[PDB]
């Protein structure tokens, strides 16, 4: 609903949990709509408190949307490698995590149906789901500990997002809506504006 345009030079929307409600979770739900033409960008990153490795990162690499996270132990990647999503068009991404398991869903509305065939078409929903499962007898770690910041825009990774982000949802937090409503725990910097 609340859409922010990240213009030339990039920008950043930061949400800081009250230093005293910093959550630790077994499961996560993230949703965001986006449009971009970028080959590479970081869209959203949830980092833990200083001194901890835990993080969750939504990014685009080689035109493809994916999420990388760490919850103690190994870095875990889930990527949707069939859709090229950097076409300046709208897409919705949905990510869930349960311990080391993870699901990623990417919806798109292509207007083309393919010796491929350039057939202009009525746009239709094309959904892709990827599930990643780990099979140890509950052996690796499962908790994203002490979540401190949700940073939207990718500047801190040296990979700024340019284009449109909307409708961010994270564990009950409608972060871009809270930004729009001038939430005390949100800071906006750079070339970012509310549509
Ligand atoms: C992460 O996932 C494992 C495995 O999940 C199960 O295995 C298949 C993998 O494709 C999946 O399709 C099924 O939905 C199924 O849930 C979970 O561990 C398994 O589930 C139960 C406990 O709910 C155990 O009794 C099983 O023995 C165990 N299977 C194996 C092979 O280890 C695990 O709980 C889950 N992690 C979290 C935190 O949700």
């Amino acid at each position: 609903g609340s859409t922010y345009i990240f213009s030339k030079g990039g920008g950043q929307i930061t949400y800081k949990w009250p230093p005293n409600d910093r959550p630790s979770t077994r499961a996560d739900r993230l949703a965001i709509g986006f449009s971009t033409v970028q080959k590479e960008a970081v869209l959203v990153r949830v980092d833990s408190s200083s001194g901890l490795g835990d993080y969750l990162e939504l990014h685009i690499h080689q035109g493809k949307i994916g999420v990388k996270f760490n919850v103690g132990t190994d870095d875990i990647a889930i990527e949707e490698s069939n859709a090229i999503i950097n076409d300046g068009k709208y897409h919705v991404v949905r990510f869930t995590r349960s311990g080391g398991n993870a699901t990623l869903q990417v919806d798109s509305w292509p207007v083309i149906e393919r010796l491929a065939i350039a057939r202009q078409r009525i746009p239709y929903r094309l959904g892709r789901v990827v599930d990643e499962w780990l099979l140890d007898k509950g052996r690796q770690l499962t908790i994203f500990n002490s979540q401190a910041t949700i940073i939207i825009g990718g500047k801190e990774q040296g990979q700024p997002f340019q284009g449109q982000l909307s409708g961010l949802y994270y564990n009950g937090l409608k972060v871009l809506n809270m930004a729009a409503e001038n939430d005390a725990n949100i800071a906006i910097v750079g070339n970012v504006r509310l549509v």
